[PDB]
């Protein structure tokens, strides 16, 4: 059922840790091993429920997937060889491996059925069935095109070049996915970038994948259908949405020197670190390098005064799983910070948008919820937030709402309690250890 945890003021947060693998790369590492040719081998795999759910997918349809030592190895099936799934493939509360796999697999001719949790089916599906109708796809979905839902795709799909109509990678991704069974060339066309591990990963497996960007930033990305996928060595880079927890704590909690080893820094994931630091965060960018292909480093953050700023529109999807603990920080920056440009927001694991100012406002926070805003006024000192009552916060079965106000209990006048924390384990199962190795005291009931 629900397990509640409540996090307490805590002394000078301290130490250097190596933070989980990268939640995004892992799933499209299993889901991409899994159907190249030949043997994929995987370093630093994040091994939370979300994406062991994508391995249990592709071992659904034919991969051969084990860990040997601290290494996964998947035999994949081949570019055209995915095989018809006996039974429903159960995504669990992870939109990525559904809508991934949706495009994946619609346009192999035989069934296949998608099925999820109480948060998983209650998001909308729509944007990723639109185009797989227009490339042949047979749906059958809930009203308002919800799980579960069942494809069935044609003999010959049809390729299309589809213009994602909102800043959403893994629609982008999933018409990319689709095109992999689909003769001929399938063209992606992005107004706005977003996270793109799904064009950089296809072109390391070997696919004929092309990116061009206008000077006006827009993005086309063509790929040729049919092609042949080529197993590879992968290393899995740290996740820097998980990085965000010990990090905003580390530049919350007086007395702080947190040092998180190994954190992606591709730009399309970095949207908070450039706003802590505008708002005045210590954050020290160690040793760039390239690591498994990606651009990593080591950060150290230590205890910061914040002041509160604007953040644009045209930022949020380069940190949009990131507004939560970014509402956390706010909550103690001198002054206003305003976010707009939140209307995705309400259709993540849980309405974030609602949520959070809900978590906020029970917590003391004076902050304005708008349709697709939310403004945060803080209190530096931190006195009168938190709960004194030990009021739970609802975090609506979504793992962000509960890791973020835990991580507000460390630093409020009075303990913040979430009303779940069985969650956190869809992506960072190592949370609660990682935060009391630091000194933080989180009580798990
Ligand atoms: O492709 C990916 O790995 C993800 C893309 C984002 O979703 P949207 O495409 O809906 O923005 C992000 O919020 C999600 O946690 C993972």
């Amino acid at each position: 059922s629900s397990r509640p945890a409540t996090a307490r003021k805590s002394s000078g947060l301290s130490g250097t840790v190596r933070i989980p693998g990268d939640k995004s790369i892992s799933h499209r590492s299993f889901m991409f091993g899994g159907l190249a040719s030949g043997e994929t081998r995987i370093t630093g795999l994040l091994e939370g429920e979300d994406v062991i759910n994508t391995g249990k997918a592709m071992q659904a349809m034919g991969a051969r997937i084990r860990k040997e030592g601290d290494t996964w190895i998947i035999d994949g099936v081949g570019n055209g060889g995915l095989l018809a799934p006996e039974a429903p493939l159960d995504f669990g509360n992870a939109a990525t491996g559904c809508r991934l796999t949706m495009g994946l697999v619609g346009v192999y001719d035989f069934d296949s059925t998608f099925i999820g949790d109480a948060s998983l089916t209650k998001r909308p599906m729509g944007r990723v069935l639109n185009p797989l109708r227009e490339m042949g796809v047979q749906v059958k979905s809930e009203d308002g095109d919800r799980l579960p839902v069942t494809l069935r795709g044609p003999k010959t799909p049809t390729p299309i070049t589809y213009r994602v109509p909102m800043a959403s990678a893994q629609v982008k991704s999933a018409v990319l996915l689709a095109g992999l069974n689909t003769p001929g060339i399938t063209t992606v066309i992005e107004p706005i970038m977003t996270r793109d591990h799904t064009e950089k990963m296809l072109q390391g497996f070997g696919a004929n994948l092309t990116v061009e960007t206008d000077a006006d930033g827009v993005r086309t990305i063509r790929l040729e259908g049919r092609g042949k996928l080529t197993g590879q060595v992968i290393d899995v880079p740290g996740d820097p949405s998980s990085t965000a927890f010990p990090l905003v704590a580390a530049l919350l909690v007086p007395g702080s020197d947190v040092t998180i080893l190994n954190v992606l820094m591709n730009p399309t994931r970095t949207g908070l670190i450039l706003t802590l630091q505008e708002m005045g965060a210590d954050i020290e960018v160690i040793n760039p390098r390239l690591a498994g292909g990606e651009d990593v480093a080591d950060l150290r953050v230590r205890s910061s005064t914040l002041k509160g700023v604007t953040v644009p529109e045209d930022r949020a999807p380069s940190m949009i799983d990131e507004y939560p603990i970014l509402a956390v920080a706010a909550a103690f920056a001198e002054g206003a910070t305003v976010m707009n440009g939140l209307e995705e927001l309400r259709v993540k694991e849980s309405d974030r948008l609602s949520a959070v100012a809900n978590g906020l406002k029970l917590n003391g926070v004076d902050c304005d919820e708008g349709e697709t805003s939310l403004v945060v006024r803080g209190r530096p000192d931190g006195k009168g937030l938190g709960n004194a009552s030990g009021a739970a916060v609802a975090t609506h079965l979504d793992h962000r709402i509960a890791m973020s106000f835990l991580v507000m209990g460390l630093v409020s006048e009075n303990p913040v309690t979430v009303d779940d924390a069985t969650m956190i384990a869809t992506s960072f199962p190592e949370f609660m250890d990682l935060m009391a190795g630091l000194g933080a005291k989180i009580e798990l009931s």
